[PDB]
């Protein structure tokens, strides 16, 4: 057990504060009481986002070494393409990025889904912006190595960061620093977390905290909530990461399986449902928290859903984890009608 | 010298901190050391931003009194209403927003700049949005009074924000604490900053600076970018202000008046021009910093101006203040075309 072992790269304030949404606890019954570790709110670098705890044990790889070019992909309104941009600005380093068609293009938002929200500011940021449409998959996709060949028979030196990080080799160490920071802030904060809720779709964050809170033999608080509607490979691949990084890290415990709530990924990835608008809209109306309908509006319901269903002991400390990813919710404007009055 | 007499309510995680854009500032020929103390970073209440700060003074009186709707005003993009729902979200009270026609909304942007952005925020947080034809002016509008009639005609107790609190009786404490915040940050780096750059517009931000900066004797430190485009009347409120607020604090000393660089308002209140879309352009692509079209992206390409005129001493530690606004970024995608490699 030992993340330290592994050089790091400084690229957020410090530890991400943990917000005590006690409005929103009373309004859901006041069964269990709501924390969010603020991961959106994780430095200055084009909003911030879990993907940037993520990079920060990537980066020293890529200043070490002699590149000149980062890659990565993800879709349209990638939030992961958005912050490897921002890391290259701050590295001085090229950047290029492959925004592959994954959700299916709402019809009223068709004109503007390609061109506001996240993709707008990897634009402003100087990053080789490529819009390709092939289909979703958070696994390795054949047009990612195809552009790392590209600029490799060009004469330049690309540095491949796969979607999320999540299949990197320490793109499950990030997360792993995430337990270790959990388990200080219960202390200084002097409040112990039962369980843990965070939305899944690549892998890494979740598998990184499962691997890191082993450590302490808590792999258990951890709740996942789909939303890349294949749990079939999402818990796959969650899997594999959570073994490889346990492995780095120091851990002996084998990850065979762990709780994946399947019950808000539908329709689709990036297409959010009746549930998940109105879990945003609650979140919102109650603590002024603002959550996306790709990913943390799914979780947010899931946390809503779960809360709903007495599914956590009375009283419970649940630390929901807010990835951020908000920047996109200005390509899903159709979905949120002014509230009558 | 006084203004922890008055009560605070915490709305933000704690003081600012200073990034420090060495890149940017190696960039601009190693004229100066920038620094940014990032109110954009400032707290969870959706992406925050220095509204936030100026609000901690006003809502121990807000919860004190009762109060059953937070009422503001400000332009059809605007930070101060969006974050004006958040905090009335938060305090579980009602929200009535004017959003005014205070910006020639570009012909490209005609299909968005109302239904994206800031105002698509404040809608999720369930706010009542009312978007209003009124023009620009940072003085009491008639559609704010009429609004605080209506309310009160239907038995309600609404409570009086006006644009950007600056105008508010205690519009000025809040960044009077900015200046605290400073003096001891200085300490804590074992650095003093010679001068501080700040966006103005409704006046309150630098108003609170001057009088707090002031309490050390420090007030020609300060330095102020126009993004109204309206000199005159930004110049005399923010003097105003910054007056009362003095007298406040215990500030005996009188500020007849200030340094306003109007040089990059054009060519109105809103709208940048292509040296703002270009500074937007170089601060992104060194530090993968964000700034706003608006008022952010004007301030920054101000401080450009500046440092290229050798306005400040070599080596000079230059405090710019982000403020925040870059949420409002996706109503301009128009400007921000991809760029070429
Ligand atoms: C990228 C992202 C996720 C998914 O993280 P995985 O580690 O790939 O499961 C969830 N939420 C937000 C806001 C994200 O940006
Ligand atoms: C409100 C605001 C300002 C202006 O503040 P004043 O105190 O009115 O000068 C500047 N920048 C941003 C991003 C703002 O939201």
């Amino acid at each position: 057990a030992g993340v330290a072992k592994f050089a790091k790269y400084p690229l957020t304030f410090g530890p991400s504060p943990i917000s005590n949404l006690n409005r929103l606890s009373q309004h859901l019954g006041s069964k269990v009481n709501v924390y969010a570790k603020r991961e959106d709110c994780n430095s200055g670098l084009a909003f911030g986002g879990n993907k940037l705890r993520k990079l920060e044990y990537i980066v020293p790889d890529i200043v070490e070494g002699d590149y000149t070019h980062l890659v990565s992909i993800g879709g349209r309104q990638s939030n992961q393409t958005r912050m490897v941009a921002a890391l290259a600005a701050k590295l001085g380093k090229k950047c290029v990025l492959i925004q592959e068609d994954w959700v299916p293009i709402p019809e009223a938002e068709k004109d503007v889904y390609n061109r506001v929200g996240n993709i707008e500011l990897s634009r402003i940021m100087g990053a080789d912006v490529r819009v390709i449409e092939d289909g979703f998959d958070i696994g390795m996709r054949k047009s990612f190595a195809n552009a790392l060949q590209e600029l490799e028979d060009a004469g330049h030196k690309p540095y491949p960061i796969p979607a999320g990080c999540s299949e990197h080799k320490y793109g499950g160490l990030g997360f792993v620093g995430f337990a270790d920071e959990v388990i200080n802030q219960e202390v200084e904060l002097g409040i112990k977390f039962d369980k843990i809720v965070v939305c899944c779709v690549t892998g890494s964050t979740t598998a990184g905290i499962l691997a890191g809170m082993a450590q302490y033999g808590r792999q258990d608080d951890v709740i996942a909530i789909d939303a890349s509607f294949t749990s079939e490979k999402t818990k796959e691949q969650t899997l594999r990461i959570a073994n490889n990084t346990a492995k780095l890290i120091g851990v002996e415990h084998e990850f065979k399986d762990f709780t994946l709530d399947t019950r808000f990924a539908y329709p689709c990835y990036g297409v959010p449902n009746e549930g998940t608008i109105e879990a945003i809209r609650t979140c919102a109306e109650q603590e002024g928290v603002l959550t996306d309908p790709v990913y943390e509006g799914k979780s947010m319901q899931g946390l809503i859903a779960l809360i709903k269903e007495d599914y956590f002991k009375p009283g419970a400390n649940v630390l929901y984890v807010h990835l951020g990813g908000a920047p996109a919710l200005s390509a899903y404007s159709s979905f949120f009608p002014t509230k009558t009055a």
